[PDB]
């Protein structure tokens, strides 16, 4: 017997990486199905006794005491931000990814524009240089495919004053993904609101855009020292660590708990 | 000389409430906004050098780590919820207070809709009894105030099935906030939610609102077995714990760190 689209999505949800399962083998779903809903509630089963952290919330944690050690301050800025940022970074009338919430506030889509006032900021309290971070909810409206979601997590790491250069940053992208045991390479590409960005690549998928600054830019933001910064997307970085085949598992879900379907 | 509205103003955002400061003693506005100038560029001197944790991020993981030792799962969901949730849970047309996103979403102003899910879905999969935790950002539009922010963060810990009892409930509630060494009193109160709550009160600041199930709006949502739990907000826990007057020292923000004005 052949199984249906809607067969095979149900067995999809409840496949995970580790399983060597062949769908197609001929065997009912029915068999497929139950085999694959009693390693689903094992695999949450032993969660719950054993481990009961969320993913993204552990690799928040874990990258917040990467940072924290290596001399960089944690913030926490707000999620709903001035309409008036996204045109003051360059976002022309991008644009189109922005939720809109009332009339003069919106979701932010990236954590720059509130590190950019805190740069300024500590730079009149703290000593040179100022190495801050910040990870927390963006938000775009995406065409949605296997590597993009509405509501995803970023980090955010910058500096600003001296070391600001583009090898000092490399080494603490080098350094940050061998923590985390992922390999990478840089490219360059460009983007709107920073221009050329190093980009940081697994195979084809971006973990990361950074920049080398100054840029013309920053005259806006009342920033004016050589600074570096990079934003990863973390559901990306769980999809690599993972071996997940869509983003979805990885991201804030009623759907997924650490990648294992909750429709069980 | 006496001190004009924005003098006091600009002094009370420098004031912490460790200082013993007169504002009113006669001195004059430059030299009393000097004084506290040097002590808060100390304090986030300090800070810089010696921890670099924000004060919601590392609250944040401290009660993380006090739930998942007690055997809550922890969760993340998302903060973009459908505007059906706010209808479901019998906010009939705190409606006012909602947040709306695009057509049909909003920032949910609670965590209680995408907690009682999970804990309908893992019914079918975990031991009982099912405990599980939630910590992030939630939104409400306020007449603002000491006491209240538009975007706060909640944590909200439940339990269904076995052992959701009102003492129970009560005993989570103290062994949580001895834990954290605030004092408080639980006093009856009511909302339209839910009912009859249990409000954990630090004075008359409204700590947490409590629930003992099972209540009709169950049926509206799957859930058909006894529960409990309850809602607190971070802020005002820092509000309690640092003396602060204003819970925006407190928030989010990119005014202040650690409730030290970032205007130095
Ligand atoms: N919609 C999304 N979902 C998940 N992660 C995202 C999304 N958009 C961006 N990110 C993550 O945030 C990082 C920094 O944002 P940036 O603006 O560089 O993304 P981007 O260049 O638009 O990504 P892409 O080209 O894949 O759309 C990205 O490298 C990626 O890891
Ligand atoms: N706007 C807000 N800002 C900060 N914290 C809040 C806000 N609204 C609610 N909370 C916190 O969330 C908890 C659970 O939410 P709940 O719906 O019980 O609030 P509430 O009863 O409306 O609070 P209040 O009566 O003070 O407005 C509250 O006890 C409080 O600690
Ligand atoms: N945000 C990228 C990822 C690359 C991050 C680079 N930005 C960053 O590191 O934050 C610090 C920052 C410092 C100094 C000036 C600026 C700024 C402004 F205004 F744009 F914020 N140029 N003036 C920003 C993405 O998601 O497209
Ligand atoms: N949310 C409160 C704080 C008190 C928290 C009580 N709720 C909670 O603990 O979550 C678990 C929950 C379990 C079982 C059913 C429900 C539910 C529904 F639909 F409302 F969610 N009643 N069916 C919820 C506030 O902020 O007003
Ligand atoms: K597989
Ligand atoms: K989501
Ligand atoms: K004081
Ligand atoms: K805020
Ligand atoms: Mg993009
Ligand atoms: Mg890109
Ligand atoms: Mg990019
Ligand atoms: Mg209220
Ligand atoms: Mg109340
Ligand atoms: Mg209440």
């Amino acid at each position: 017997p052949a199984l249906t689209k809607s067969q095979t999505d149900r067995l999809e949800v409840l496949l995970n990486p580790k399983d060597e399962i062949s769908l197609n083998s001929g065997k009912p779903f029915r068999e497929l199905e139950s085999e694959l809903l009693s390693r689903r509630k094992k695999d949450l089963q032993q969660i719950y006794a054993e481990e009961r952290e969320n993913y993204l919330g552990k690799l928040e944690r874990e990258i917040t005491r990467f940072f924290v050690d290596r001399g960089f301050l944690e913030i926490k800025s707000p999620i709903l931000i001035p309409l008036e940022y996204i045109e003051r970074m360059g976002i022309d009338n991008l644009s189109k990814q922005i939720f809109r919430v009332d009339k003069n506030f919106c979701l932010r889509p990236m954590l720059a524009p509130n590190l950019a006032n805190y740069l300024r900021k500590l730079d009149r309290a703290l000593p040179d240089p100022i190495k801050i971070f910040e990870i927390g909810p963006c938000y775009r409206k995406e065409s949605d495919g296997k590597e993009h979601l509405e509501e995803f997590t970023m980090l955010n790491f910058c500096q600003m004053g001296s070391g600001c250069t583009r090898e000092n940053l490399e080494s603490i992208i080098t350094d940050f993904l061998n923590h985390l045991g992922i390999d990478f390479k840089i490219v360059g590409d460009s983007c709107m609101v920073f221009g050329d960005t190093l980009d940081v690549m697994h195979g084809d998928l971006e973990l990361s855009s950074a920049v080398v600054g100054p840029i013309p830019l920053d005259r806006e933001w009342g920033i004016d020292k050589p600074w570096i910064g990079a934003g990863f997307g973390l559901e990306r970085l769980l999809k690599v660590k993972h071996d997940f085949k869509n983003i979805k598992r990885a991201a804030r879900s009623g759907s997924y708990y650490n990648g294992i379907s909750t429709n069980l």
